[PDB]
């Protein structure tokens, strides 16, 4: 389809509210929760049981995998992951279960069947490259490649997931993510998903993600590094990549901090402007809806504050994410950055659908700043009135330079307008 429609929730199922056994029961009451704020697609951490010998903290690191064909019972059964994803496609959504293929857990089943499926040590044991709940596996096999794709498959036709998020890192080649897409697209045409900053791998995947956005702002907002150089950035990827790729962009995610930690209130919802309007494809990483500071432990036992009260952030986010999903600006239109007089305080970029523009000028800095922006391609001489989605307030901007001043502070210009 248009991948360009997604807009992804991040769920820690085991982590969700509900008693032990019951938690995919609650995220499928929570679907309604998620469909309403302009969810269509969530994305499901490993949902596998987790190594036992090797084992960090009390339940153990969902990147582990104990058994690639079960569900942690702590979680739910497969009736009631079964009954969780009808009730998403019931409800217009997507669902994508992570997969972790490139290493086990130490006491992963196939460990004792199939120790030559993984990398072993001098004495015939399997081993991991890097110095310990995990084991990695040996790729040359193509027993192995076989089994992962019929595993694949079986959630597939027995679950009917919509995609997958795989992990891509280590000894996993190409030619096995080709392998798998040359079997599992004629049994449906699915959503793949992967991080990386390697351009050959869209070969494979519609999607990825990586960190080179994300450090550079993480610089931005600790007071370590320039603006310019996160928008720069993002200013030439398109020429890192071929033609249709996709990227998604994301605030945090289960590997990362919570970003509520580095920003304020008021300078946060300038990112979240920036979330949800930028070219790519939005993440909501689960409890950032609602400003959450607090870290996601992942080895012991713990539940999200999921609900959450309905503050700020939560209504602006489900603004901005149901404005985009009713829109098609973002879905089919052009987006080009816009220069502008104050690189280091702010971001500008225009989106056109060809009459349609919505001009969105960025100030996470807060303070007035007066910036003008320059549209020399077009255009040269008008008056614009538009409505500024944020806060549904009316903002007018003069263009009679090819150029524009305007003043900014606080609240973030997502300038919706229409010539002709």
């Amino acid at each position: 389809m248009n991948l360009k429609n997604l807009i992804i929730y991040e769920a820690f199922a085991r982590a969700y509210p509900g008693e032990k056994g019951k938690k995919f029961l609650s995220l499928e009451k929570d679907l309604e929760r998620l469909k309403g704020m302009g969810i269509n697609t969530v994305w499901l951490m490993p949902i596998h049981p987790t190594g036992v010998e090797g084992r960090k903290g009390t339940l153990g690191s969902p990147y582990a995998i104990r058994d690639y064909y079960e569900i942690d019972l702590l979680i739910g059964t497969k009736g009631d992951f079964k009954k969780f994803v009808k009730r998403a496609h019931e409800l217009n959504m997507y669902v994508l279960m992570d997969m972790v293929l490139n290493h086990a857990a130490v006491d992963n089943v196939l460990v004792k069947k199939h120790p030559e499926w993984f990398l072993r040590d001098e004495n015939g044991n399997p081993t991991r490259k890097v110095p310990s709940d995990v084991v990695d596996f040996d790729y040359s096999n193509g027993e192995l490649r076989e089994y992962m794709i019929n595993m694949m498959r079986y959630w597939v036709e027995e679950f009917d997931v919509d995609g997958f998020r795989c992990d891509v890192a280590g000894l996993v080649p190409l030619d096995f993510w080709l392998q798998a897409r040359k079997n599992l697209d004629p049994v449906k045409r699915l959503i793949w998903i992967s991080e990386t900053h390697d351009p050959y791998m869209y070969q494979a995947f519609d999607i990825t993600y990586d960190y080179d956005g994300y450090y550079r702002f993480r610089d931005f907002i600790e007071g370590k590094n320039s603006l310019r150089e996160y928008i720069d950035f993002l200013r030439m990827q398109d020429h890192m990549y071929p033609r249709g790729y996709i990227k998604m962009r994301f605030l945090e995610n289960h590997d990362q901090p919570r970003v509520a930690k580095f920003l304020s209130r008021e300078s946060l919802m300038h990112w979240i402007a920036f979330l949800f309007t930028v070219k790519g494809v939005p993440l909501v990483h689960n409890g950032q809806e609602y400003a959450l500071k607090e870290d996601l432990d992942i080895f012991n036992e713990y539940t999200l504050p999921i609900p959450g009260e309905e503050n700020e952030i939560f209504s602006l986010h489900r603004k901005l994410a149901h404005y985009r999903y009713k829109t098609n600006v973002f879905s089919n239109g052009e987006m080009i950055f816009i220069r502008n007089d104050q690189p280091e305080r702010v971001i500008s970029y225009l989106w056109r659908h060809g009459n349609r523009f919505i001009l969105c000028v960025l100030n996470p800095l807060l303070e007035n700043t007066s910036v003008t922006l320059d549209f020399s391609g077009i255009w040269e001489n008008i008056c614009i009135h538009s409505k500024n989605v944020f806060n549904d307030d009316i903002v007018r901007v003069s263009v009679k330079n090819s150029r524009a001043k305007i003043k900014v502070g606080r609240e973030p210009l997502i300038l919706s307008f229409v010539l002709y």
